[PDB]
């Protein structure tokens, strides 16, 4: 019944997840053609200082599978290379229900932010959606997308 914000057990966030919500401070990046519209499948620890991710994305309308490794720095803060340099942190999680991620992308333009909600089931309550939208508004993010109303490459999983 229990919300963790501090000393995240990365053996306990591992396994199967789904992408539920997406928000940015730049609307074009979270669009049908944007390269940051990705759908998570699987998370695993490789050691105390590496997380594995598996995603799907659409490239010229065709579903494609990607594998990345992210490197740890302090507790709960990670770096990864993909369409530029990225830094992100796990804000809060319930190990058997949901995860909230806050991410920053560099490129060579000005930086932008992404916030992501993942869940163990492919949809969630209105109560949890309202919680996400509140966190985004408290940090000045206004562009918010429900991915349960859109193709998320579900037929490609397993």
């Amino acid at each position: 019944e229990n919300v963790v914000r501090s000393n995240i057990d990365i053996s306990k966030i591992s396994g199967e997840w789904y992408s539920i919500l997406l928000a940015s401070d730049v609307k074009e990046k979270i669009e049908e053609n944007g390269s940051m519209r990705v759908f998570v499948e699987h998370i695993k620890a490789l050691d105390n200082s590496s997380l594995s991710f598996v995603f799907h994305t659409k490239e010229n309308g065709k579903c494609t599978e990607i594998f990345l490794v992210a490197d740890k720095t302090k507790d709960g803060v990670y770096t990864v290379v993909y369409d530029g340099y990225n830094v992100f942190s796990i804000v809060e999680t319930v190990y058997d229900e949901y995860i909230l991620l806050h991410l920053l992308n560099f490129d060579k333009t000005r930086p932008f932010q992404l916030v992501e909600f993942y869940a163990r089931e492919p949809d969630v309550s209105q109560k949890l959606k309202e919680k996400f939208v509140k966190y985004c508004q408290e940090h000045g993010i206004v562009n918010i997308l429900d991915l349960t109303e859109v193709d998320r490459c579900l037929q490609a999983r397993g």
